[PDB]
This record gives structure tokens, sequence and C-alpha cells, in this order.
């Protein structure tokens, strides 16, 4: 929710386009290229990202006195709609310059803005042992799924890495990680249409 | 991060300030109230949370922004890798900046919005904000390949407990239950002691 409104910008409506939009409305399209900052005069706009997948991920909600920082491509597939009859002011590059030639002090209201986004988001990433919940889905899925073959139990399923980060809350890049490291240490092989283990003891262990 | 390579034009507005391998640029509990542009060197910078726990954010290198330039109440640790030069701007040396050229209003907008794009993204990925989420794929992913169809319904043999689906999906318990309860209540999918019965996988595929 609220990212440091940016209320001065109510001055400055008068020199970016005024475009309401009712309820359910999109006020960005998914592909739709933005090349403006849009500042939330009154309304709700809900903001989400959609993956490569066409998974929709919720960003933020964004109310009066808001601002959408994407002036230039991001890489992000965004996906916005009005929750409410929303009124916003879409600010262009051009009058952007047109404002800061007005006021200097706008300038660094919108690095505020910015920098609290960075603030807030990394300080997430960060904030979130989630390993330990890849290692109890590996125990799970073998206490009561797995086939003993010799002396190994093999678990017939087609995991895979997506959806164990997805299950488990754990970011892709630590997925692979703990995979890399549970063949290394000869405890769990996680193949494409089975997984095997060789040490549910030590899995066990871990995993409590 | 998008780097911003025309600021060394401008290092003549701002205090360079040099840094020994392994010495502090940020030191903890410091108020940082400058951008830090890096010359040449390479830099990690690290939050650290109140329990004393500390995490990576970036590393950073030739033509990298450092952008805070106002307090964020995070708690930010930044040290030299390797002999470093910086160059620090103060409000009052980016207004010299800005005079001078006003474009370099809009590389440092879009350096702060690289930022916010790939923290956004990661946590957006995780489902932070929907981690419900996590338990649906859970169940869908037990269903699709281990379910067995029994007329219009699939049975899973599996011993699974609130507290396990919890601490499998990082979801708080009280949240597991209000989950498990409304899934019944729908007739999509019921944990009858050992046994996963789901009624309905397409609106469960659906919702996860
Ligand atoms: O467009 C993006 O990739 C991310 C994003 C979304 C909304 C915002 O207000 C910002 Cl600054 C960035
Ligand atoms: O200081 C913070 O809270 C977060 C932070 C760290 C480094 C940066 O370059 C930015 Cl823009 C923000």
């Amino acid at each position: 929710d609220n990212f440091f409104p940016i209320e001065k910008l109510r001055n400055y409506t008068q020199m970016g386009l005024i475009r309401d939009f009712a309820k359910g409305s999109a006020v960005i399209m998914p592909g739709e290229e933005i090349t403006s900052m849009i500042f939330l005069v009154e309304g709700k706009i809900k903001l989400d990202i959609i993956f490569e997948d066409g998974s929709e991920k919720l960003l933020y909600y964004a109310g009066g006195n808001s601002l959408i920082g994407k002036l230039y491509p991001t890489g992000n597939n965004i996906y916005a709609t009005a929750m409410e009859p929303t009124r916003t002011c879409w600010f262009s590059e051009k009058s952007l310059r047109t404002v800061f030639r007005t006021d200097e002090d706008m300038i660094f209201e919108i690095f505020k803005n910015y920098l609290t986004k960075v603030a807030y988001y990394a300080r997430q990433v960060a904030e979130m042992n989630p390993t330990i919940r890849i290692l109890r889905l590996f125990y799970e899925l073998c206490s009561s799924q797995g086939k003993r073959v010799g002396d190994t139990y093999e678990i017939t399923m087609p995991l895979s890495q997506k959806s164990i980060g997805e299950i488990t809350g754990v970011h892709h890049v630590t997925v692979s990680r703990v995979l890399a490291s549970l063949k290394r240490e000869n405890i769990l092989d996680k193949k494409k249409n089975k997984i095997i283990v060789y040490n549910l003891g030590e899995l066990k262990h871990l995993s409590e």
C-alpha cells in the first residue's frame, strides 16, 4: 500500500494529461508500454505483475496522492486496474521537465518516492532458513508416496523447480542451489519424472 | 541496475572519497544524506536487522549509484571490496549538477526505477501478499500426479497434518486452518483422516 504519497504533485496537474477511469477499467494494459509517471488524484488502483507464464501477482495498492513511477521500460509486464472511479494525471518526460523548471523541489520529492519504494521492497526481499521448507516437502513426499527400489526411495512425480519454489515460497535461485547441494551430498536427486532419495535418514534429520 | 556513466562528467560538483580494501563506505547506523557514485572499485552493501542478522542487498561497481539521499529507516552497512573511489553528492551539490545538465535528473530516475523493478519482481514472485496460493499449489501438484480418479473425484493417500502444511508452505497455522475449512465448505477438497479427496480439480487448478 501507500508509497511516499507525493501530495505536492497536486499543484502541477495542469502540466500533465488528466485521465479518469471507471471502476474495473485497465489503467495499464498487459504488454502496454508506459512512458509516463501516473499521479493518483483520487481513487484506488491495484497494480499487478504478470510473469512470463501468465500468473498475476499483486505488487501494490495505490490510492489518493500515489505515484506510479513507470516513466521508462522496466522488463516487468504490468497490469493495473481501477477499483473505484479514479482520476489520474499522466506526466510524460516532457511535462516533468516543465514541472522541474517551475519548482526544482519536485525532483527531490520524486527521488524520495522512488527511494521509499527501493527501501521497502529491498528490505522485504532480505527479510525473506526458508531452505528447511524444501526439505520438509521432500521428506513428506518420500514418506507417503516413496517406493522402495533397492536401497533408494523413488517418488514418481514431475515436480519442476518452479513448482517447488511456488509451493514453499522459496526464491527460484535458492531452490536450484538447495537441489544442487542435495545431489552433491548424496541425499536426493531430483530428476525430471522421478525424485530419488538415497538417504532418507539424513533427509528426515535435515528437515527437523 | 542502470549505470550512470555520465555522472563521471560532474564529480567536480561532489566530494571525492577514497576507501581502502575492507574499509567502511557506510557504517552501521550511519545517517546517509548523500547519493554515492562509484567512480572505480567495488562495494558490498548489506542491510543489518534489529536482531543483528546481516543480509546482502547488492554489489556495486564502476558507474553504480547508491541512492540514499534521505533516511530510509533501514540500517545499512557498505564495505569496500577493493580499493574504491567514490563521489558523494548532497542535495545541494545535486542541484548544482541539474542546473548544468537537466538530463541527469532522468538518468537518476532510470537508476531508481531499475532498482524498484528488480526488488518488486522478487517480492511478487514469492506470493508474499497472497501466501494461500502456496497451499493450493501443494494440493494441485499432489493431486495431478498422485490422485486416483473415482467417479467425479480424486483420492490421495497422504497423512498430512495442518502443522505440516504450514511448515512446508511457510504459512501461518491460522491461515492454514481457514484455507482447509473454506476448501471443504466450497466442496473443492476435503482432508479426511489420511486421505485427501479432491471433488473439483478444475476449480483447484483455477485458484492456484
Ligand atoms: O514497472 C515495473 O516494472 C515496476 C514498478 C511498478 C510500479 C511503480 O510505481 C514502480 Cl516505481 C515500478
Ligand atoms: O538505504 C536503504 O534503505 C535501501 C537502499 C540501499 C541502497 C540504494 O542504492 C537504495 Cl536506492 C536504497
